[PDB]
């Protein structure tokens, strides 16, 4: 890799695919129309013409290189054989079904024993696809095999009778979609642990990159199973994408990854970057034979509050009045004709991020480079055209292209080298504690980069709703204003960059969003709020979800919490724009979630709020079945 | 040498027995239930005791005594001579209006012979050169002078007011509550500012005769007006050990200084930990001891304390945290050989009671210099015994009912002039960098706050007809607000607003004691400054487990005096509030305000609505204005 003079994009010698144009991008483009709006009998038929197109599986195959590219893992050549035989078999099974009730006549008892094929045949192929020692690879394929079985039952539920199932019948395919959409998250979920676990502790770059590829390639599809229970909602992913510089970093926990190193990446996670500074070092020797640079800490600062960001490393100038605060200290040394240092150099640099209607970066030249046999290292940094620090060793360090077509930068940080990432996880909060991390050095620079989708919240601080949208998604973390004692928790099976774990004990917890309305908003469109949350403990006074405006404080919702071990789905009474008195020129108007203090077994998570028209939204698959009084068991008949 | 108390070889008057007391006492009274053509006779018995200036007298000695000021023997007689023509136009007066029979007519003359013998003899107790004792008398003729007016107007017809002239009587009382507030004020604020200039240590002397002299009678005058409110004084009282502090500026007091001693105005100090030096000669002839910093740490949020002055090392790894290193240094005879520097910690013991009564701080230069050290002990445990070889002297800091609430320091050889927009009570670090401190300063709040300090909420009584919540004796409080130096409201400060864009609000924590009435008629009244108007208003609510109830929008047209709002009547069965309830609030929000829009919140009153009125308008009853003169 050092001997090879190339232009490298992300540390990869040829550019990456573009984000939009990966494999799986027409499925989820199809699963985004059809949760807004179900083709009753078509919709599984659909699904299939996009995951085996032609009744082939070219689309697997797209997908399986596309990922043992990007992670540069590979499945064994007999294991490639395998999956075609199961591929086979779903296509065999799934194209004689769905040419039979694509007549215009058909047997509604044929067409129930031809579903029960299909389903059967998922249930016993789909452990195939959860392959012991390569779960990176079989986690993209794993996740589409289980989106066309739940698309499957979905259809089936709402054909009732068409495809001969009677009432009893119906309530049985009701109780496997709601035993499976959470047993799939649970296996889904099983294979990422294993594997970002395993790369956190062998390559803090390689575990990034796999989180990247589930980012785009499995975590949409989770969130399209908890909402595919509905009709009239939105498919939505705000996961950010991380990109690493530097020297390697590895042997970091899960712990240390969810009790530090992420919340320190987030920084304060409802705002935009302001500025970046790099403490830097640079050391030449007398013989002008050594030249290394170091950036021994990051600080990143973002556009407010309520988050307070520090030092990641440290900002100390260290070789050489401490109530004085120091940027820049430049030495030349001589000494006596008859490894002491020349010349070096301490600065703080600074990246500042533009003032105009678009405040981002979009793209970044970072790179560092060690030359055997070590005398020359040194760093370029390079965010968009602007020029941060270019390397005063005397080789040309390459280019080194950080971007994601549809994306830009939104946090700039580092992980702590040198220390353990066990401390502090209490107090590392979203309020009142500085989130930094003290570390004797870095020397590495992390680049987070959010979807152009986000662009509107991270540019206003608010969120601006259109008349002409079915429905909105209200990211947890794009929050205007949190209660002391909370946490960001990284939730990524929701598509998003993470929930909002509430703790206080006493004064109580409460997260406000700032809504405004776009001009020719309709004030008078009935609406809902979903809430989704995991509670697993009885709150006494539940959950209260409200509207202020401007001293016009409306309830929208008590939640009765009796505590779940899973996410629930809260859905508000209609209301109108009219009721909460909010106009196209209100602009301090507020959704808020508050609790009361909680103890420890009754701390709880908040992952997103969806704004809906009642008009177009239904439960069309319900918790609880319509006749049977319970769901059978798995057990013996 | 001598034991000291606070920095003196006598001990001061205790605060219970000071000669004002009595006058604070009946005021209390009054303020509850007024003696209708009673209260001006009943508090003339206070201030001129059997009709002589006896207690005039007394008040003047002990403020002479406390301030080491004294009038010239020449003004002295010039006072008597005054306190003789109103005791004996006021005793004419009372003894007239006292009769079985009366005419009204006669009754009305006598009324403004006093009332106007007041007015035109108060400017001899605004004493130019010596407001710093004058201030106290001038507070006593100006608290005599409302009374004879809030009796006028309840009197009405019955000494001889037409509804006309009873409506003039209205405007005065209106007038002179505001203008005697600001005369008061102008005394204060000159002798407080000519001090901070002079010496840090007299300043907050002066203050803390303010504070049980004066302070306490101007909240009495903005009561003066109502019946079943509560007079009440949450004022803290400072004292100061340590080398000399002068040229600071009024603006340094307000923007800096008062909020790093006030450290987390909503909670009880936890521990205070000191940046300590000692250092030694080769001859053992000097020994030298320094504070270069204090941390006071309290028991929770919203508010973060950081140092005052420093918590580095000087004359010595910067990852790791050193709480102690002793040095011992030999050199070649042919400087220092002893020092130490040290992290020491003052820690409030955890128990029913949690909080220092008392403190045995002293510093001591032993001339030719050679010779200087500290001494620290909170009650009776020693945080410091000075390693000077002689002895220091005690100095015992005490107030009879008062509790050490803070522990602070003067930041010392840097100017107070910076960072006072980012010195909020939330968000940003409450510190101040300086190079040394070389003082200790210890904040003293009285006994009648211990409740809310210890439980961090408001307990109600139901045999409280009312109950006063300091504003700075709150929950939480929104960011980008500041602690107001305001000691005319006799508490500690109010907030101040500054907030642009997501909004301000402070959250009151209460709980209701076993047995409490919850069916009782309540009211709030809401003491604010708004100078400009606000669009959607202040609004007042309660908060109770979900329960979230508006007990009043006020409208905010703008004015630039304190306004009291009075709230609709409520029962706390209203508000789903019981004695087993743990999260209710009272709560007080308004939009993001500009400059010209930021207010301020002094205190809120919880009044039984069966026991309360106001007894004199903001306006006239009959006559559309006051009058005009041309």
């Amino acid at each position: 890799n050092n001997m090879i003079n190339f232009p490298m994009y992300n540390g990869r010698l040829e550019p990456s695919l573009a984000p939009a144009l990966i494999a799986v991008a027409p499925i989820a483009k199809y699963l985004a129309t059809a949760l807004a709006k179900w083709a009753v009998k078509q919709g599984f038929a659909k699904l299939k013409s996009e995951i085996f197109p032609g009744n082939t599986p070219a689309t697997m195959d797209k997908v399986r290189i596309e990922v043992q590219t990007l992670l540069d893992q590979r499945l064994q050549d007999d294991r490639v054989k395998i999956l075609e035989g199961e591929y086979k078999g779903i296509i065999d099974v799934s194209k004689v079904f769905t040419d039979y009730v694509n007549q215009s006549k058909f047997e509604t008892g044929t067409a129930n024993r031809l579903f029960f094929d299909t389903s059967n045949q998922l249930i016993s192929r789909l452990p195939q696809f959860e392959i012991a020692g390569y779960e990176g690879v079989s986690i993209s394929l794993f996740t589409q095999m289980c989106t066309f079985h739940l698309g499957l039952l979905k259809d089936g539920i709402l054909a009732g009778s068409d495809w001969g199932f009677a009432p009893a019948d119906k309530d049985a395919l009701i109780c496997q979609f709601n035993r499976f959409v959470n047993e799939y998250n649970t296996r889904l979920m099983v294979l990422y642990s294993k594997e970002f676990g395993r790369l956190l502790a062998k390559n803090l770059n390689e575990a990034l990159n796999f989180r990247n590829m589930c980012s785009l390639y499995v975590f949409p599809f989770s969130e399209a199973w908890s909402l595919l229970r509905y009709e009239g909602t939105k498919l939505e992913n705000t996961l950010s994408l991380w990109n690493f510089v530097g020297e390697s970093i590895n042997n970091i926990s899960p712990n240390d990854w969810k009790g530090a190193l992420y919340k320190l990446l987030m920084g304060a996670p409802n705002q935009r970057l302001n500025n970046v500074k790099f403490n830097y070092s640079y050391f030449s020797d007398t013989q002008a034979t050594i030249h290394r640079e170091n950036i021994h800490g990051v600080l990143p600062t973002y556009n407010g509050g309520p988050t307070i960001t520090g030092w990641i490393g440290n900002g100390r100038f260290s070789g050489l009045s401490n109530e004085l605060e120091i940027t820049k200290i430049k030495q030349e040394i001589t000494y006596n004709d008859k490894i002491v240092p020349a010349a070096t150099r301490n600065e703080i640099l600074t990246a500042t991020v533009p003032t105009s209607a678009d405040p981002f970066f979009k793209t970044a030249d970072i790179n560092w480079k060690y030359f055997s046999p070590g005398l020359y290292s040194g760093w370029n940094i390079k965010f968009d055209d602007t020029v941060t620090l270019k390397s005063r060793v005397p080789s040309i360090i390459p280019s080194n292209i950080l971007k994601y077509d549809d994306y830009y930068i939104r946090a700039v940080s580092a992980c702590p080298k040198g220390v353990s990432l066990a401390y502090n996880h209490d107090f590392l909060t979203l309020t009142y504690n500085k989130l930094e991390y003290d570390a004797p050095t870095t020397q590495n620079i992390i680049v987070g980069f959010s979807p152009d989708n986000t662009k509107s919240f991270y540019r206003s601080n608010s969120h601006y709703l259109s008349t002409t949208d079915d429905a909105y998604v209200i990211p947890a973390l794009q929050f205007s204003t949190v209660s002391d004692r909370s946490f960001l928790e990284d939730t990524p099976d929701q598509a998003t960059d993470g929930s909002i774990k509430f703790t206080d004990t006493v004064l109580g917890n409460e997260a406000k969003y700032s809504i405004r309305l776009n001009t020719g908003f309709n004030t008078a469109t009935r609406y809902r709020l979903i809430i989704r949350f995991k509670a697993p403990a009885r709150l006494a006074a539940g959950i209260r979800v409200r509207s202020q405006n401007s001293g016009n404080n409306k309830l929208l919702g008590g939640i009765p919490v009796e505590g779940n071990s899973g996410w629930i789905d809260y859905i508000t009474d209609s209301f109108t724009f009219d009721d909460l008195g909010i106009t196209t020129s209100s602009t301090n108007a507020f959704f808020s979630i508050d609790s009361d203090g909680v103890n420890a077994s009754q701390q709880w998570y908040l992952s997103k709020l969806i704004l809906v028209k009642e008009s177009s939204f239904t439960t069309q698959i319900p918790l609880k079945p319509y006749v049977i009084v319970r769901c059978p068991d798995t057990f013996f008949v």
